[PDB]
């Protein structure tokens, strides 16, 4: 009988939860809190034709993939910014409070959509257009499409004079510098072939913010996105690192002191929230837990469901070369929160891409759900997971914070104190509404495998329990059905066990 104590004061630890960490890159069976336009086909988007190329993705393809695949209206195919607008739009329609927008800093952004871009076409040729962050004469809402150049500003400026600045209710909040530019040269060798230096991309993300900022000075901007760890700290060991890197822990560590650099010489922050892509490299069962991971392989499915903990926990190493070979840099949160205390005080964190694997698995629910406990305790700011609508639990892991009743409900937007006796066995966070804990919501996750887990509750508040409803998935299904209410609680104590891969929210009031 495996028992476990949660210990809850809601009067302790508080702190507010980002509404944006429960976001999502594609189109999920989700109710979600951020949308995010990103990843490899943005690149070299052009704006004003709506074009795009795939990269080694897909044959550097130019062509008119993201207007389909938004589901844009064949009508609007050829109107500037479509699939951007659509984008937007879609978002404001199901209420989405958070849309970012990557802008286009490789260089070049598709010309047009007749296909295959030869090595021979390499940027620049007739298959590319350049792009410029700042047009340095009158913008116009028709951008011409015949000269050679697209303006980062003049994209911003059409998008602003559509739905207001990011201050107002319906604006776009943030633009993101791009996408993975340390793989630039990898998956965009057509545009950016050779390997982005340090120098480079600060140069860059200096000129784009300024730009950006001129045009809406209410806009957020998200950078590096970087891909993974080796981009971290070395930016994929790039050309001149060996030198911009001196002084320097990791390559962290130099975006944030330059950006603030480049900052206080303008005279206004250039950088607002430090953007990094997190595939788990964990391992179990001789796999990684992402990307084509088995879910009959149990090992496999055990460790996803640890994955999390080195997001947050020092005593957790997971098996992977970074547990084994970056322990200096793990928990990975509290290292690039340490990072940004220490070079760019005020500075955002978010998490622009990630996926736990097991999607469709149990497995895939909880470590969700424990990830997004984890952004939300920790501080992170934005949040979106890269996947797709077959993604049947993972978006229950979402819904059980954004939508666990099927009609609004969710999780409060203010953390509290809540422990656990075993972080391997179990998780649990617990939060309320504003400075009210009159209702106190509780995230309680059982990654226990094959045995019910008994929970013993300790809760100090200032109200007096009397009813803890209950919503929760586990392996019978991905939807979220609503539990037997937990009714027998003296002096704010109670016990409940949960049964083996469970996942639930309990509303006490
Ligand atoms: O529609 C008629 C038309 O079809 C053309 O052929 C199409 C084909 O129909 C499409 O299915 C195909 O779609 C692919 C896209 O071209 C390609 O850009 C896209 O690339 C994805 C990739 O699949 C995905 O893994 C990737 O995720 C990465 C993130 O981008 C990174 O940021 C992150 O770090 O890492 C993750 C991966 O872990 O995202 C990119 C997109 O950004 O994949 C699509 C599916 O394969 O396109 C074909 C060409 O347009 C046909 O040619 C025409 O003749 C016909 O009329
Ligand atoms: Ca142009
Ligand atoms: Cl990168
Ligand atoms: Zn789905």
């Amino acid at each position: 009988a495996k028992v476990v104590d949660i210990r809850i004061d809601t009067s302790a630890e508080r702190k507010p939860i980002s509404p944006y960490i429960y976001g999502s890159n594609q189109e999920l069976d989700a109710t979600v809190t951020a949308k995010r336009f990103g990843g490899n086909r943005t690149t070299g988007y052009n704006w004003e034709n709506n074009f795009s190329n795939a990269g080694s993705d897909w044959l550097h393809y130019s062509d008119t993939y993201l207007l389909e695949d938004g589901g844009v209206p064949k009508g609007e195919w050829s109107t500037p910014a479509s699939v951007v607008t659509t984008f937007h739009d879609k978002a404001l329609s199901k209420n989405v409070p958070y849309t970012l927008i990557t802008l286009q800093a490789a260089g070049y952004v598709s010309a047009d959509g007749n296909g295959p871009v030869s090595q021979e076409e390499t940027a620049p040729s007739s298959r590319w257009k350049e792009v410029k962050f700042e047009k340095g004469a009158p913008f116009s809402l028709t951008p011409d499409t015949e000269d050679d150049y697209v303006y980062m500003d003049e994209f911003v400026n059409y998008l602003v004079n559509k739905y207001g600045n990011a201050s107002t209710p319906t604006g776009i909040k943030g633009y993101s510098i791009d996408n993975q530019p340390a793989l630039w040269s990898h998956t965009h060798p057509r545009i950016h072939p050779d390997n982005v230096t340090a120098k480079e991309l600060i140069e860059k993300s200096v000129a784009l913010s300024k730009a950006v900022k001129k045009v809406d000075p209410y806009a957020e901007i998200f950078g590096p996105a970087l891909y993974g760890f080796a981009a971290y700290e070395t930016l994929q060991s790039a050309p001149d690192w060996g030198t911009e890197g001196e002084g320097y822990r990791w390559f962290i560590d130099y975006y944030l002191d330059k950006m603030k650099k480049a900052s206080d010489e303008e005279g206004k922050r250039l950088l607002d929230v430090l953007d990094v892509h997190w595939y788990p490299e964990a391992r179990g069962g001789g796999e990684r837990i992402c990307f084509g991971a088995d879910p009959r392989n149990i090992e496999t499915n055990k460790a996803r469901l640890q994955a999390p903990r080195t997001l947050w926990d020092p005593t957790y190493i997971e098996d992977s070369w970074i547990g084994q070979w970056k322990k200096d840099f793990l928990p990975i949160l509290p290292n690039l929160l340490d990072s940004i205390e220490k070079y760019y005080p005020g500075t955002k964190l978010a998490i622009t891409e990630y996926d736990y694997g097991g999607g469709n698995h149990i497995t895939g629910g909880i470590a969700q759900a424990d990830v997004l406990g984890i952004f939300g305790k920790y501080g992170v700011y934005l949040a979106t997971f890269w996947g797709d609508a077959s993604n049947n639990y993972t978006e229950a892991g979402i819904n059980l914070y954004t939508n666990y009743d099927g009609k609004g409900g969710k999780f409060g937007d203010t953390s509290v104190k809540c422990e656990t006796s075993d972080i391997e066995v179990s998780s649990a966070y617990a939060s309320i509404v504003g400075e009210d804990d009159s209702k106190l919501h509780i995230i309680l996750l059982n990654k226990n495998y094959d045995q019910p887990t008994t929970f013993n509750f300790s809760i100090d508040s200032s109200k007096n329990y009397t009813i803890g409803n209950v919503w929760a998935f586990d392996r019978g299904s991905s939807n979220i059905t609503q539990r037997t209410p937990i009714v027998n609680i003296k002096d704010n104590t109670f016990t409940y066990t949960v049964p083996a891969l469970t996942a639930c929210h309990i509303v006490l009031e």
